[PDB]
């Protein structure tokens, strides 16, 4: 698998990606990841508002990962998530995008190769509209992260569409608005597909 992550945002983005590392685009520009086989738990997601030294260190108001340009972490939310496990079940790839960690630039993840043609994308103006309790400097949070309780973070197994994750469910319904939103989320693709992940699609 092949993720070709692409800056298509009038501002520079600082791909990020757990595994990968990271990589400042301006737009326009492109960064080619090639996790191993069977990797899961990954991600791909955009940061804004970095500062970097020429070490690679520094931090980014989105999505910042330790204070490094080369991720080897988790983001901070807010951070629009392109999240995927290869060959997680059956033969198939399981892939996603989320905001249970917030919001902070559009995405589309996308198959690229002929053997899987449908993808994904969030695009709605979030941060414009974004609930005045769910603003972080430079995206838009879950309830999960601002309020921390069950209701939200369904820690219990049980929770559901609440009034806040509806607000990024109805602007992208094919992304998980919150955690266990699997229904109208998942997304499968044959094992061997390869990707892209594009910010401002």
């Amino acid at each position: 698998a092949t993720f070709n992550i692409i800056n298509n945002c009038p501002f520079t983005v600082w791909a990020a990606a757990v595994p990968g590392g990271g990589k400042r685009l301006d737009r326009g520009q492109n960064w080619i990841i090639n996790p191993g086989a069977g990797t899961k738990g990954a991600r791909v997601w955009p940061r804004t508002g970095c500062n970097f030294d020429g070490a690679g260190r520094g931090k980014c108001q989105t999505g910042d990962c330790n204070g490094l340009l080369q991720c080897q972490a988790f983001g901070q939310p807010p951070n629009t998530l392109a999240e995927y496990a290869l060959n997680q079940f059956n033969n198939l790839d399981f892939f996603d995008i989320s905001l249970v960690d917030g919001f902070n630039v559009a995405m589309e993840f996308s198959p690229t190769s002929g053997g899987c043609t449908r993808g994904i994308k969030c695009t709605a103006d979030i941060n414009g509209q974004c609930p005045n309790e769910l603003r972080a400097p430079g995206g838009c949070n879950n309830p999960c992260t601002v309020f921390k309780t069950d209701q939200y973070c369904c820690n219990s197994g049980n929770c559901g569409l609440t009034n806040f994750s509806k607000f990024f469910k109805d602007r992208c319904p094919d992304a998980y608005s919150y955690p266990k939103d699997d229904q109208t989320s998942t997304f499968t693709c044959p094992a061997g597909t390869n990707y892209k992940v594009v910010f401002c699609p």
